[PDB]
């Protein structure tokens, strides 16, 4: 199935919004994930007050620390977010044409790029994950003014 | 009127791509200009070969540079880009609200994107900039393979 690795790539997203959270930034993270082996192309978090960068969500960082890959490389891999991509993180996935999108949790945030990705093409799964809920319900609580200052 | 600044825009954008030629890189530049008074909230260009960079973009390295801004302060600027944006850039106009886009040339590239800014309801306007179509011609001459390698 298409689905053998999401519960390897959720959890290594998983490690890395904790990753984050840990280092001061919002809890989201990523990593893509070879569709044929499971491998870990790359990993990554929201770098947003870590290098005060207005770019770098978790989907963007994890895309940057997998480097520059060969086109047909991305055609076969899965991109994992603890949290449902914005407009800019949906047009990533879209312009490198990776196939799948598995989302943690979208009940924290949500944009029209969930629909988008459908519209253009790709899988879009959103697993429900309690952990990346509970640590983002957490983040959004005790920091409303960086999360609304932000995406929030 | 809206374009006011709109030839100084694309000259700083212009500028920007004409230095990332000079190191080696792709010549796509911008900037992004408050439409109040035509003040230069920050320019870059592409970084793919400066920097190994999978993510900056023109549009995207543009955005990083300014540093984090107040949400409102990007509700009355326009992006200049010497390149029609792909679907991540797209989305990253999109992401920050920013309601007027100006591209230099949509002839040696072109995505979705550009309608969709319009799908979303932001204004594109499209100068036709001969300068920015004869650096980008030259290096979709000279590099073909590093061209057609990325989103060519
Ligand atoms: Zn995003
Ligand atoms: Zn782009």
């Amino acid at each position: 199935m298409a689905s053998k690795w999401d519960q390897k790539g959720m959890d290594i997203a998983y490690e890395e919004a904790a990753l984050g959270y840990k280092e001061g930034g919002v809890p989201i993270g990523g990593c893509l994930i070879n569709n044929k082996d499971g491998s870990v192309l790359g990993r990554g978090h929201n770098m947003r007050f870590q290098k005060g960068s207005a770019t770098l969500h978790g989907e963007i960082s994890t895309l940057e620390n997998c480097g520059r890959l060969e086109g047909k490389v991305y055609k076969d891999t899965t991109l994992y977010t603890t949290l449902s991509p914005c407009d800019m993180c949906t047009g990533a996935i879209i312009m490198y044409g990776i196939p799948r999108c598995v989302v943690g949790e979208n009940v924290n945030f949500k944009s029209k790029g969930e629909k988008y990705l459908q519209t253009r093409g790709h899988e879009v799964v959103v697993v429900d994950d309690e952990r990346c809920k509970k640590i983002m319900k957490q983040f959004i609580d005790e920091r409303p003014q960086d999360w609304f200052e932000d995406i929030g």
